[PDB]
């Protein structure tokens, strides 16, 4: 049964998903190949988005001497799917990670949440991220390697829009226009202040505060809306507010001005709206947190003068298509340590998809409904329900995965 | 035989429930579509059908003008306005035939089913359409207008959810023109446009101001949409003020909607000047399908004199949300029926049937019983089998009517 | 039933792989052809189809003029230009229908005569509406006086299997100073070669004349649709001093028009008592051929600036040329030809052409990145069945040209039996 | 089991006759290929294989330089030069393995990416280590990041059967004054033809300059491994007196180096108001091609010795050329191509290549005196079995490039089932 073969052995090629999502489509296999370099602590982390419906496979981070991670690069597919296709569905995927340059070990786990929801990302802490014995693997020798196999997080998923470019012309050569993954958005609601009282002595240059900081996840476009209302009895106060989207490594990935020299009028509701749209091309690395900064200042102010105001307000962060299964969750982490500095950790995999070509390609790419295979879904359901008894893992010591492949091409 | 298969391939015989896993208590209905369109002076035109549209919008007719541009004629809808009687809907099956019925043999038809939405077509000329798709069973060429063509709607996914119909909601207002509805929303489509990234604008003063069009992009919309985001302007010059307007353009190039985004918005020096977008375009304002969006900015210096240089830098992104836009059938796919060489003044007759699963509005629910629908064990498998053998069976989305008629017979036997 | 037979006899149902021994990884595609041709004032015309052409060239339309000459109208191609997306091709099956679809304001009319000729366009001995009926002796390759309103169906029948894939005349990566520069990789396998001995000690003689004396050394019928080359050499001998030659090659279209002219010699002075060599090296690229070529002629212009009382113009010549039509002998590339002629059709009416071409194709480098290719369904008895059907062609009445009503009946009788 | 299938899937076991319809009396032979290539200082390189080449040319090795350009190392051939003993050939099957076999004194490393492209070398759009992964969409024609120590196996899969025998480029009996004279009978059937319209009334204009003004009229990607010819003609028109042209053709290798330069015009003076003809007749023999050719360019140098105040250099040109790659379109001769790229391999290491090529051959006249030839075992279902296997290629996982460990497992699973 082709689909089962594709599901369990992605490197053999694609097959159509035997569900009820009957769209005329085409099937494709995209490889991923990377030779990553080990930093001086000999330790690092690769974050994989096993169910990502598109070209984003993961991100590599090296562990620094000071204990912080540092972003290296994204891991994508051989070609950029949005450039040739407009819609996509993930069929199957598998990636292997091993050193190619003995030295070191790998710990790996499949977590059912999104990146920022992990409570512990240390080499050893990962082993507890899940309680499923078949979703974690420990101290595998780097030379032997580990294999990440993508297992379903729901079928009958709709096709996802790929963030493809749309026809557009503009004065700015840096103009960008796309149609993004949107169906099934994820929404975070943050009530930053409920009659929060701010008070402080003047200061030339203003007084800065960080109203709040929250963990959120984003890999592609998102928007931030909402409003803060300020009340004050003091005259001459002005506010400056800024939103920061922080990366997994602690760096600032994006900053947006929300208020600039916004003067506060006494005894009135002062409105501070948020109308931000963050496009995919601006997100250089996965975003794991958001924070708001407010700077309070008094132009005609003197030492001694108090600056104060009261605020209430809620924001809504919308990650477009964020709740589409595979888009942000689950996550598979592959951590390595004790690897010789300057070694090469080699990544190699295959992603299989159901796709709908963009207009230009549609002129030459035939699309179809796809082989009818009466018992394929039942067989898949049966296999997955016996997952523990059959030992079907999401993370494998590669040698065992290889044995599993043989034991299968048997039957 | 399986009722659903019968309904799918021969919509004119009536509705049947989709044999998927979307088990909702519903009712089944058939809505006809009948139009007698008039041919313009070039004898050429285009009918754009939304084969999978979950509701009363069937298509739009455009005539080709001597200058080479299309001109909107009218929308093609179902006999009655579904949102007036129902709140939720799902398309079961549909078919329409197009043929000439009058003489004032004359003309031919080219038809194709494109897997994208209207503004995504790269070529909409009578002959260019033949390449919109590579699937031989989704295009048909030079059929005589008198014999006609038949558009058959084929699925673009099952287990689709029910769609809110854009029905009116209970509301009262001081304005007699007030309108309130619950719109198709699940599965929105989102377009993200970065209009400027430190874009430098510079120009010498000029009474009345200077206008530019920052960008123009192709997008699709038939029903309600929203536009949000913000532009941020920086300037070193004093006394400048901006006016900004958003335009939503139709397939025929005409302006369908215009919205002020900025009016006499003064720019302060050495600060981030914020220009937010909070636009909501309701369905009743869209008079024809929207195929593009553009932003206009007018820079002016009130107390300015000849020689004065006006300048500013801008950065910003917008998000256009088409409510329910990505629901399969709502914007894609599209079936185009083009005709040429038809005698001017002739009548091009459209006739069809749309079958739906529906949930009645509160008033109608008092008298309309709803149910889960006939259990039919092998209907889905049979459907899957038929569609997978689509090429071997020759099941088309566009047919020469005579062939579709033969296909019906070969099926009923 | 065998998908291939279905595709062969009913091309509009789509493509299928040829069940022969040419096992190449490929993809299958259907290209449609749609045209609305306008009838000229004599009410008569001719469509020339290349039933087996391995690529986008389907045919050419010509109107018959009051003076009895044909005049080129336009080429008939497929919806898209295959060479833009693919590099190699093989024709699987094809069919086209021709019928009137019109009556202009101010009494329908006309008939069609159609025939499938086993040679190439220029080899036809008679191209008149009635003459066509004798181009072949096969009753199943000709059809007479079919009403234009009913129409005729052209069905492509094989001219050999196990044919190689043909290079498509695709663009190749190139940059040049000239914005009009053109570079392609052309159909070449199986060239067709014409050899013409233009002179074997031919004696030319004449009295001076300002501007020179012109002669057409020869004119010969040849066929070309795409690129060709012409090489060779003429050798001139003379006793007279001061003679200079100009030589030109012309490629003529089916309508008699000059499609191509190429200088082969310009102010070439002849030296006495020596072998004067005139080499030809002409390469005529496909983009320069605007309509099918059906003849070639060579012109020589002799001028005697010099001047010597009593001397006259004279020289002796010998020479042969070779005309190479790239891929010209690939079955289907130039032969066979199916002609569809119409007459008595009301002026201003529309003759509508509609068809499908099915191909095995290998995508170009950019498309290969998103287009999977395969060897194609194994179908054990497909070839034997094909061979059986074709051998019983006469008993079964499988024609290359059909009155459309009959072709339709035939389709029914097939989707049954 | 069918000997042919055995030979096809496991070439190292020896040759077998192709079970097609090309019944020629022949003999069967295996030629080995063995090379120990040295890794340069970037630790990166590329081996280009011609999997289907009907003869001794197996491939070419290139090292990647620090500046990002490739540099030709050497050709990869078979143990003996087939053309020396045979005149005709057909490729039956082939496989080669590439693996590191070394560690130099003072920590192993590296990976291999390999892909089988359906075009010829110059048609590739990206030849970088990672870019290769997208050359084709077929999952069974690409393999990524295989450890160099384990190695990769290239397996030659058919690009059509019923192929003709190919002339081998064998020496022919000849004697000449020049001890460097060379004479061969070359692979010719199925030529590949490129057509380039270099100019169509292109206007050139410029101010005098001692030594002349040089321009590259065009540059185009083409492929050649063995002999080719270039014919054609440029026509120049000018109003200026005293202009003289020099024209040169260059054939460039994959590494950008000039492999061949040929004068096409030397001090060709232009006469005013006349057609000035510049014919090309270049024949580039195989022994002159030192590495695969991937581009061609034409240079024109205009000089105005004359001198006339106000006159400038200028002329108008028209012209087309045809590049004929003898036997170039014979499947396997130029396409397909299998690239094996390596990176991060320790400088100075040895990348070892080992393989076998199996052929149907017709001996030369001297060898024919002691080499019996035959038609070859009749094997009734061998072709059907072959067709069945290839059609189930994806289900069976038959690849053109393999991680060697997997290919070995596949061999076992075959010598069983
Ligand atoms: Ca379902």
């Amino acid at each position: 049964v082709p689909f089962i073969r594709s599901l369990l052995m992605p490197t053999t090629g694609p097959a159509s998903i035997p569900d009820d999502t009957l769209e005329k489509h085409t099937l494709r296999s995209e490889t991923s190949t990377y030779n990553l370099t080990v930093g001086d602590t000999g330790s690092g982390l690769i974050v994989f988005f096993p169910g990502f419906p598109g070209s984003i496979v993961g991100a590599h981070y090296t562990l620094q001497s000071n204990g912080n991670y540092k972003f290296d690069q994204m891991l994508l597919t051989a070609q950029n799917l949005p450039a040739s296709y407009n819609y996509c569905r993930l069929v199957s995927r598998s990636l292997t990670v091993r050193s190619s340059t003995l030295n070191g070990t790998i710990n790996a786990v499949t977590f059912q949440g999104s990146l920022s929801e992990l409570t512990d990302v240390s080499y050893n802490g990962l082993m507890s991220a899940t309680a499923n014995i078949n979703d974690k693997i420990g101290n595998v020798l780097v030379g032997e390697g580990v294999t990440v196999l993508s297992l379903p997080t729901s079928y009958d998923l709709g096709y996802v829009r790929l963030g493809d470019p749309i026809p557009a012309i503009g004065l700015d050569p840096k103009m960008v226009a796309t149609c993004d993954s949107s169906d099934r958005p994820r929404v975070y609601t943050i009530t930053a202040a409920d009659d929060y009282q701010f008070s402080s002595q003047y200061q030339s240059g203003g007084v800065t505060i960080t109203l709040f900081s929250a963990n959120i996840d984003a890999i592609t476009s998102l928007s931030i809306g909402g409003e803060l209302v300020f009340h004050t009895s003091v005259h001459g106060l002005a506010l400056d507010a800024t939103i920061y989207l922080i990366g997994f490594d602690g760096t600032t990935v994006i900053t947006r001005a929300v208020a600039s020299d916004n003067g506060l009028t006494t005894g009135i509701d002062n409105l501070m709206p948020f109308n931000l749209v963050i496009p995919t091309n601006e997100i250089t690395q996965p975003i794991t947190s958001i924070k708001l900064e407010i700077v309070t200042s008094k132009s005609g102010g003197q030492a001694g003068d108090q600056m104060s105001w009261s605020a209430s307000g809620s924001l809504a962060v919308t990650i477009h298509g964020g709740n589409y299964p595979g888009a942000l969750r689950p996550v598979t982490l592959v951590a390595y340590e004790r690897v010789a500095t300057g070694s090469v950790v080699t990544v190699a995999g295959v992603s299989n998809f159901e796709l709908i070509p963009n207009p230009e390609l549609a002129k030459n790419l035939v699309t179809e409904y796809g082989r009818f295979d009466p018992g394929a879904m039942n067989y898949t359901k049966l296999i997955l329900s016996e997952r523990e008894r059959l030992g079907i893992k999401t993370v494998w010591p590669t040698r065992e995965y290889t044995d599993f492949r043989e034991y299968f091409m048997e039957v």
